[PDB]
């Protein structure tokens, strides 16, 4: 888009508007909106900001690593700030590709069982690793990755989330930087623990939480659902990797999950080997799988 | 009934951010028919919730009356439209000085003179012991839930609270799961850690560790020895305090009405002229 600068926190007049009716209290809401050029739908996050996190939030946009487009990421617009006036708080503007057809995870639990057949995990599964791929080229980690942060659109087609990922700019406008977020997704490396003090993220960890997605879409919740986040987070570095309950998954499907569920970090394969994995590389029921959630898309838009 | 909650147009606006007890954001609200000041705590109602809610408000209203517990107002439920969840509004005392974090934060040197840390102690201590006296640990004690009304009265916020973890710099090491604790325990005492934590925030501007990515604090609390304060200013009796409210082992951490016969808290004789010296501050912080 001809208007779009990644660099700079503006105005969204002219650029962007709402389409939805945004209500009083906003903290991180997903609102459909529309960019005024073209016309081309748009999702935008929305949040009140106070005077001081604006300042801030400046600077944060400047540290924005930057990356070419790619099929799998949801497009991120970049950040605008719609004024106020001085004493009420004005709003900052998150703006992303709009995807129609909702995340993975409300997908899971509007399917019966809230299990999904296995050769969809394994087509949702390569669009992630494949969008992963693209962000770890260009030294950027995602950090969330989780069915809630994985989006499909009308036609099928699989986007991580990105509202300014190489930045975190979503966990930080009320305080929830301070904040360690919810634990289940996460891979060893990133807990603090007596052989790692320095609790730093790798790329790695991406594909961890990947696995983890791919559990959350067999069985509808990542392992340690429902557990205390504090008990899982001494649990994760701990526990064997973890597995799929069920019996009735193939071979292949329980061998990508112990290539994603390597808990040493520096033992796990790379992005570029996961994609050469059988249960990824190896997909016959590709056109099959598209036009199958095509219609459970369109089916459940009633 | 959750049902029985009206909307709160034309009864209360919001007017601007001034917390998080996350879950949701609290905004200075504005009460549309007497002109009147609220805190708003707003949270979009999944429900699911339902029954977390339903305890949340019982909680509020059951405990709320205490001259140090920041008093439980009402709660609304504004309908949001198809494709979004409902908002619940719980509507509380709006604390007009703010929070202590911001005091320090807005105080020259971002250091409160010892005998305002006294007399803020203490109200936490009184605070806490209504709460513990009911069964009810708070288990977010900090100065961000720490609030100052505009005649200088301490009042407390967000108690009794959830698959995230918050910020762990107030923790107790009990709250934190290890080798030797993987139950992470917690106890009416984990309030009084935090308590002392809140008294060094008070002293240097931020707890220990402030600098720190909150994984790593999470990893050091129990293994560090307990935080002391930096400066040597401070009165043997304020080092003395922080030695009972910082013992790591919760077993032998003292309980709150022990802590308010500590001498530091016990002894106040400046406690007329405290309350005077932050109104004048407050009521300064105007530009
Ligand atoms: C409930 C839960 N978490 C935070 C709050 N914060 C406040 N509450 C009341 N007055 N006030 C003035 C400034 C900030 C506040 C309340």
């Amino acid at each position: 888009l001809v208007d779009i600068d990644l660099s700079s926190l503006r105005d969204p007049a002219g650029i962007f508007e709402l389409v939805e009716v945004v209500g009083n209290g906003t903290y991180g809401q997903v609102y459909k909106g529309r960019h005024v050029k073209t016309g081309q739908l748009a999702a935008i996050k929305v949040m009140d900001v106070t005077e001081d996190e604006e300042e801030e939030i400046k600077l944060e946009i400047n540290m924005l690593k930057k990356y070419s487009h790619h099929r799998n990421i949801a497009t991120y617009y970049g950040a605008f700030i719609k004024k106020s006036p001085p004493g009420h708080d004005d709003q900052l503007w998150l703006v992303m590709e709009f995807c129609g057809a909702g995340s993975i995870t409300d997908l899971v639990k509007n399917t019966k069982g809230n299990t999904l057949k296995e050769d969809w995990i394994a087509y949702i599964s390569r669009e992630i690793l494949r969008g992963l791929a693209h962000l770890h080229i260009h030294h950027v980690i995602h950090r969330d990755i989780k069915g809630q942060n994985v989006l499909l659109t009308e036609n099928a087609e699989v986007k991580l989330v990105d509202f300014g990922v190489s930045a975190q700019l979503d966990r930080t406008v009320g305080r929830r930087n301070t904040f360690i977020g919810t634990p289940y997704w996460m891979a060893p490396e990133v807990i603090a623990c007596d052989e790692n003090p320095d609790a730093t993220y790798d790329y790695r960890s991406d594909l961890w939480s990947c696995g983890i997605t791919a559990i959350e879409m067999a069985e509808g919740a990542p392992p340690l659902c429902d557990m205390h986040p504090m008990r899982a987070l001494f649990l994760i570095p701990r526990n064997p990797p973890p597995r799929l309950k069920s019996k009735k998954w193939s071979k292949k499907f329980f061998s990508f999950i112990e290539g994603c569920l390597v808990k040493n970090y520096m033992q796990r394969p790379s992005t570029e080997q996961l994609l050469k994995h059988p249960f990824i590389r190896d997909q016959p029921n590709e056109r099959q799988v598209r036009i199958q959630l095509k219609d459970h898309i369109d089916r459940t838009r009633k």
